[PDB]
């Protein structure tokens, strides 16, 4: 020990090397070969000193064998920032089924001034499969510093249909953000945000699909729903098929609120309803604000009424 200790240290084997390394300042090797000692602590100063990113890897490697993690972790925040590292570094500690950790590392690079895309995109897939919770708070936050076509391929293939639509939203992928709400309603699916992304939509079919959709779970909201895809919906297709779904009634608040195309199959549609609802004075008003309808076969349905409201207007249809 002082054998050599003061021999070297005079003038111009592990425990040898580590002072020879030492004075010599190799850091390079001082703090391989201090690790290959056990004196870990140590070994990370003099990789501090080395400043060298090989000579980390070798250290937080090692460092992780000897399941030395509060020492691994600010001894692989050195790494993470480097984006040419930061995958071999996450293998790593994967195979070595330290899962836990990797992930409460990078719980604070996050902070690092040099974080990059690379480490929140590796979060947030590490979250879907190993703390989902946490997924959505993530992504609430750096949704944006992060490869988004990655991050969802690992919600769909975790189920996290509630965060999948936030980013499909983001993302501007509309469609799927629909699809997404309409497959999987109890988590993904809001009322709100469904009438405003619906809009957004590009192909126009998920208008009449999601029609159907609120139609047979969500009647109430069917209405309300209606009024926001009025600009594009194909009206005589929509009340052809509540129509013959015989659900005409309900869809009221929406017939009205487009009549004024003078549509026909509205027209006779919303007739019919202030017929059996024996509303006359609605009906002379639908007969002489919009005229696109069969006035015979109305006239003749009509003559055979048993009220005298609706018998004169029979008459009136007639002449």
């Amino acid at each position: 020990r002082l054998a050599e200790l003061e021999e070297f240290i005079n003038g111009p084997m592990y425990d040898a090397a580590k002072l020879l390394y030492n004075n010599v300042s190799n850091f390079g090797r001082l703090a391989s070969t201090l690790v290959h000692l056990g004196e870990y602590q140590a070994a990370v100063d003099g990789a501090r000193k080395a400043n060298s990113t090989r000579t980390w890897k070798e250290v937080c490697f090692a460092c992780v064998d000897g399941k030395e993690f509060r020492l691994a972790q600010m001894c692989g925040l050195h790494i993470v920032v480097h984006a040419d590292e930061l995958e071999e570094l996450i293998n790593y500690y994967q195979d070595r089924g330290y899962f836990e950790e990797l992930i409460t590392m990078l719980e604070a690079a996050l902070g690092l001034e040099r974080a990059h895309m690379g480490m929140f995109t590796e979060l947030a897939i590490l979250y879907s499969k190993f703390k989902p919770q946490k997924m959505r708070e993530h992504l609430e936050l750096f949704w944006s510093r992060v490869n988004i076509p990655k991050v969802l391929r690992a919600a769909e293939q975790a189920h996290l249909w509630a965060e999948l639509v936030f980013l499909y939203d983001k993302y501007e992928e509309y469609d799927n953000a629909i699809i997404t709400m309409m497959n999987h309603p109890t988590d993904a699916w809001k009322e709100g945000q469904f009438k405003d992304i619906i809009t957004k939509v590009a192909n126009v079919e998920l208008y009449y699909r999601a029609i159907q959709f609120y139609l047979e779970f969500k009647p109430l909201l069917l209405n309300d729903l209606l009024m926001v895809l009025s600009p594009r919906l194909d009206h005589t297709r929509a009340v052809n098929y509540f129509s013959k779904v015989k659900q005409l009634p309900l869809v009221k608040p929406y017939l009205r609120s487009v009549q004024n195309h003078n549509n026909k199959s509205v027209n006779e549609s919303l007739n019919n309803l202030f017929i059996t609802e024996e509303d006359y004075q609605a009906l002379r008003t639908s007969i002489d604000a919009y005229d696109n309808f069969d006035n015979i076969s109305l006239a003749q349905r009509l003559e055979k009424h048993e009220l005298i409201e609706f018998r004169r207007i029979a008459a009136y249809l007639f002449k």
